[PDB]
């Protein structure tokens, strides 16, 4: 607000100090994992939208890809359709997967493009579904001590490389939701950590960017000074056993992408406003950065 | 199934009278309305996403617009949402509209690509959201005399015709769902006879197809000798005031396309398996097409 | 004639079986020996030249192989140039080529050139002497044991890959007439038997076509029971050596562009209008389909 | 021979002098009608040959129109085909139409067409027939005074200007065999001259050269010094009527192409071994130019 | 140095205002006049060349032009050249431009490339004389009320507008040098704040940046209230004929660009580091902006 | 001057005979080192602009390489900048380089370009400086048996082989000053003759040219015998210890050109006026041509 109190040569050299991180990012893949906290609130949401319009309007190429997990169970209850559970793990009958769906790509997918094409004609929403962009293939869970089948639920399969680059060099933006048909046509439902993860290695993408709910990885939660900015994957994934349930899928997302290629996955705040312009063109982000090694 | 019984040399003749047909659409946009019955059974259904991959694999390009009436009226009361009615028209909430846009395009426009995706990797769905491929502008409707607001509803107002063609000629066959911004960015429902043919217009289509539940224009319902095959504009714009209030809105349609350029419209028969085939590349159709004049 | 009494419900089903086989020639070369009575009757001409509009309307990309051996030998008697004759064979003297060459590309291409041309500007004929689109190789010949010259004979050496399929991405059905200079640029006439399997070869055609005038390949001629419908290549060239001298050279081509890796080559009844037709768009063939074993 | 008793200060001087030439036509369109004794002697077909090719690797763009007259009637005679003659002109019945079909496509174009092509793939021969490339309208002859039909004959009609180009622009050297198909697909003899000057209209040629039997255009034949080296259309115009009856056909052509725009016509002594490169790129051309006036 | 000191919500909030400016500008020509201390100073120099590689990075098509009038007169002095001074007008002979034209191109032109070069391969060093991109004029002086001749001096006449684009287009940042060839061939040294405004109208630029050494316009120089920020071209033509000898070129430069039809010329203090960002993605600027009116 | 005293059917002939030369140079990249008196005679240096004219007119693509070296020094003394001296080599100093560029680039380069581009919108000047065409590395000089450093000169290291033949094929003339930054982006000063034979290794140039004084090659210098005109690398290099200073320098170049790949190198006497033409279209070439052996 008062932000005109702030001299003009500060304003500079903050946009100065942006010019190393326009170079590396130029002309490259970045895929971004939205949700959380900058999925719910009306600022942090607008914010977001607006930083996608920012690397596109710098000849960078950002996907986003989101989940939506609360806004499913809740429609299955306004619906009244009773759940069973293996486990922790809500059953995806055929039911599920059409309300999962339907959720996704109707509800949660639509009001991410539009706040995107606030900007310019930009955004553009798929599945897996969609021109045959990527396949799944069934994934089982363990429970207590056994492989058990929780529906049709799975992981990304195959991804249509090619076709999936096109849509990005022809200027778009595209926001994916993770449902995607098996090879015999089924669809099934992907988390979306683990789908932006294959998505970024499949696209040969510059880096993976996972919004969550927290500063960034604590190793020894909760000590304040247990917490990192910059990890190798050897020891990340030795640390992986350590962790809070809620930070599991993130840090395995973050091995399988570096692992895979992607120079660098990074965890940050999404509770922050602006927080990929932040971690992208300033050396003062709040998340911890995952490198191979 | 004992379709062998029939002689190889008449075979051959059928395939070789759809030349000059394949000749004529040869390269050219085919709108297609898809609803009715072709859309509830499973039959028609699958033997309609044949042919829109038939189209394809002839170097045709079909654009196809359906709606989903009931299905929105179906989940509305399954989430306990009573309506709100002036007229015979349900007043579209915000709430109505999150609900129509969901359904339409996470549910029913989903089941169509998958459909057809099973040939190959051609349909993909969208909206007018989608990289602001088309505007709506707010539409008033006139009850009992006096015209009157009824919510987020509306029509076509402007068409990303270049867009929407790089699309195309990728070899995508674009499944839309007809919802799409005004001009301050809020979402409305179209009617999707209306959208096809605004649609056709925009697109420089070839022919625009409405399927329907019925044989074809009856001028005289319901008398049999007054069903008619070919119909020119002017003789149609005058007999509008006379027909069934299900007939209205495809005929609507059809005249403000054929008015609008398009060379031809044709109302055909929807519960005829492939019918789309019968239509276009046979001259025993059973539709009826409508010109200028 | 009389086929409109033929339920629209059965032309749908027939139009629709057509289907899978678009699918899999979409953007592909299928390659057209031509000769036989296809080419002496005014009806199953002009059948032959539709069906190549059908192809090439379908996004198919055929290629015509003719011969024209009984037009030499007629035009040779009407300018009353005598035959030498080593075994069974006439010699190819510079004036027998000379003619050969004129009947051949000035006379026989030009009538399947205008045909075709009738339903649009798609034929365009050629030798080898044209771009240097390919080369011939003097061949001799073995009669009652011992190999002899017979003149300017031979077997198509290299072909212009790459010119060739610039000459059919542009839509161009070329019409082959198979004379091709050797390296010293002295220009020869090539059987279009075996021209048409090297150019199928050196084009990755997806089908050999080879019009002749009888059912198919019986193993055991005359038995009516010997007639087989598909044949590996293995056992094909153990049979060669039995049959008629007219099923030889047809035979040869076949088993030549199989092991060169052609998916399949067809040896159908030149006599049934429409016979292209009903090869590759139905499953009632007459003819015998030769693959790899 | 002993050229090389030449000093090479003045091999040096000739080579520089072709600089403007070089200029003025790079990149241009040069249409060449090619007859008479620079047809029928080996020593200067060779050199035609060579100079177009000269032309093709200067980054010039030559087409090739070509007769054949006396061939024709040769081939008539040698068929015993009895000739019939409305004035001084021969009836084209379908018949001699074949022959002059078969023996300007398939016996004069052919040798121009290797010719050429031993210096590399230029050359390609066609007809208006292949890929609609140009139409005739059937011409009718003013005898003695009274306009009569002698059969197949006629002019020019349309040219596919586009695909022409097209052909050129991918480095080929197109060969003409002057025969098109009028709007029925019938196909008519053209005279070459006249053909010439049409293509060279329709392609934007910058030059039109037309090689004939003598120095040039004498004024009042046979005085030698009414021999003129440039004159202008409505000089020229007026003087037609007074020359030679081998000379209006040429005069026509010239007179048709620079009145459509073509900026130079040029009559130019086919026997003088490579008269295309002395007119083309020297001062010391025999010819006589012709321009707009 | 201690900026990071400032917290970090607010350096994202000075990123993100940068937004409307990156939209605005994506994709289009800015042209920029460098000279001044923004010249002479090295760190305002390596600022400079960071913000036009900081523009290539945005997808922004920057354009420089510069001059260096002090340049070539101490290289002159260094030479012991005597000058010619009509009015307060060096005159320009033939041995004076040779001056100019290797000090500008061959040592200021090429300072500046290589201070942009360090950011990667983007600078390109060029005069009107290169692939003949622009014209010069001969311009006259009048002193004193005379027009009178000082030599090879004038203004732009035309400008390779398409031939500029494309270099601009393959990713280059063309860095000119204001000297180029009349009609006649004979080079000619062009004022560089005029020829900014030339280019910047024959680009089609969005924008024109002219650096010099003062805040911004002053109209009632030199009272401090007097400075502006904003001024339409009808009252600033008029105020010209008031403000310091120092600041006429830069007036007349913004003028002529924005009357012919550039949306803005800006007026911004070069003494200012990094002063290109704070005016094209700041609304803090210090300079005056020129619209028409 | 009176050379319209030679038979226009020689003149002929000359121009038949460049014909297999312009065969084996079309579209093919041709280096020329460009130093000596065809740079100091106004006669010459206008043939030498009209000849690359004339190349770039047939489609063949040359590049320039000059050097410069007395005319450096003689700005030096008018600079008043006293040299100095390891062995018989100016040591080059930061001020030397920035005078050789500033001559080399923007005096000697600039007139070649005004030369060549009296005939088209040709030539463009540059140096490695330009958008990292090339690097450099310093180099070290042996004096009477010692390595030493003499400042700011070296070899060319890397060359931007894409980059340039881009500008190359979009028709331009590269008229190289070679000067490069090394790894640092200090510029350093580089041997022409060395330098054009990097760029013909780099671009794979079909030929270089090296322009000297002299006829070409003596073994025995001075014996008039002791002129070869072939000579292959193997016999060359051990000749190598034995010729004068000058022809050190050209021999090295066309030895590690033609050891590089370059099919042949050429040592041509630059004070032949049009020596380029004769050297490539003429058998009657005085120069001295090296192949691989
Ligand atoms: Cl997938 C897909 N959806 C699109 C919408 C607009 C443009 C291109 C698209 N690709
Ligand atoms: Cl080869 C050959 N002949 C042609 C005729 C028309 C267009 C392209 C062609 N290529
Ligand atoms: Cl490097 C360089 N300089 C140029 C001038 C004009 C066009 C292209 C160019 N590339």
């Amino acid at each position: 607000s008062r932000i005109e109190a702030l001299p003009t040569h500060i304003k500079a050299q903050v946009l100065a100090e942006a010019l190393p991180w326009l170079k590396q990012l130029h002309g490259k893949v970045v895929v971004v994992k939205y949700g959380g906290n900058a999925m719910t609130d009306d600022t942090l949401r607008r914010a977001f939208a607006a930083d996608m319009a920012f690397l596109r309007n710098c000849g960078i190429h950002p996907v986003v890809v989101h989940g939506g997990g609360p806004q499913i169970t809740a429609m299955l209850r306004r619906l009244g359709i009773e759940g069973d559970f293996k486990g922790g793990f809500r059953v995806t009958t055929p039911e599920v997967l059409d309300v999962a769906r339907m959720v996704l790509f109707g509800q949660v997918g639509r009001e991410l493009v539009n706040l995107i094409n606030a900007h310019g004609p930009y955004a553009v929403g798929i599945t897996g579904e969609d021109a045959q962009l990527f396949t799944a293939v069934r994934r089982s869970v363990t429970v207590d001590g056994v492989a058990t089948d929780i529906g049709l639920v799975g992981d990304v399969d195959q991804v249509n490389t090619a076709a999936m680059l096109d849509l990005v060099a022809a200027g778009r933006i595209p926001v994916v939701s993770t449902l995607a048909p098996d090879a015999d046509g089924v669809v099934h439902n992907i988390n979306a950590d683990t789908a932006a993860a294959a998505v970024a290695e499949a696209l040969g993408a510059e880096k993976l960017l996972m919004l969550t709910d927290i500063d960034g990885l604590y190793t020894r939660w909760p000590d304040r000074d247990s917490l990192v900015s910059e990890i190798d994957t050897g020891t990340l994934a030795q640390l992986l056993p350590t962790l809070e349930s809620g930070m599991v899928p993130k840090v395995e997302a973050c091995l399988r992408a570096v692992i895979g290629g992607v120079p660098s996955a990074h965890i940050i705040d999404g509770r922050v406003t602006h927080c990929v312009l932040v971690e992208l063109f300033t050396d003062a982000g709040t998340g911890t950065k995952v490198v191979r090694g």
